RNA sequence: AAACUUGAGUGCAGAAGAGGAAAGUGGAAUUCCAUGUGUAGCGGUGAAAUGCGCAGAGAUAUGGAGGAACACCAGUGGCGAA
C-alpha cells in the first residue's frame, strides 16, 4: 500500500511508455502501446497512448495509489492524451526532456 | 642643400573585443558499468525487418568511469591578414 507516487511519461514518435513509482524511484507498474498489442504507426497514435496510461494507472491504484506526480519527456504526440487520462483514472495530479548544453554530436539527417 | 607638418610613425589620456598561446575549474547531455524497484516487450520505418530482451531488457532512482562539446547569453553583434 503506497499512496504518494510519481508517473513518468516517455512519448516518442514510435512509442509511448508510462512508468509509475513513488518519489523514491522504485517502480510499481508500467505499460506501453506495445504492451496492448499495437504495432508500428498504431504504436504512436495519441489515442493509443491513452489506452496505455489508463492501463498503467489502474494497476498502480490497485496497489492503492491515490496521488501521483507527472514527469513528461520526449516530443511524442502522446503527451496530452497520456497526461489527461492520468486524471481520468481516479488519480490526483498534483517536463524532463533531456537538453544538452552543447554536448555530443547528433546523427546525420535523413535524406528521404 | 635647406626649411615644413598635413602623410607616416612616437609620446600621453581613455575604451571595446569568441584576437592568440599555456595551464586550471565547472554544469547539462551521450555511452558504458554497478546497484535497488519492476515486467514483457524495447527499438526502428512509408510499411517492415535486422538488432537487443524473460539469463530480467527497455523504463525508473542513485552512484561511478570516460571522452567530447560548451544551452541560455547570441545580435546582417564583436575580434582577427586570411
Ligand atoms: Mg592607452
Amino acid at each position: 500500500n503506497i499512496e504518494n507516487g510519481v508517473a513518468h511519461i516517455r512519448s516518442t514518435f514510435n512509442n509511448t511508455i508510462v512508468t509509475i513509482t513513488d518519489e523514491f524511484g522504485n517502480a510499481l507498474s508500467w505499460s506501453s502501446a506495445g504492451a496492448l498489442g499495437f504495432k508500428g504507426s498504431k504504436k504512436s497514435t495519441p489515442f493509443a497512448a491513452q489506452m496505455a496510461s489508463e492501463t498503467a494507472s489502474k494497476s498502480a491504484m490497485e496497489h492503492g495509489l491515490k496521488t501521483v506526480e507527472v514527469t513528461v519527456k520526449g516530443p511524442g504526440p502522446g503527451r496530452e492524451s497520456a497526461i489527461r487520462a492520468l486524471q481520468s483514472a481516479g488519480l490526483e495530479v498534483t517536463d524532463v526532456t533531456p537538453v544538452p548544453h552543447n554536448g555530443c554530436r547528433p546523427p546525420k539527417r535523413r535524406r528521404v
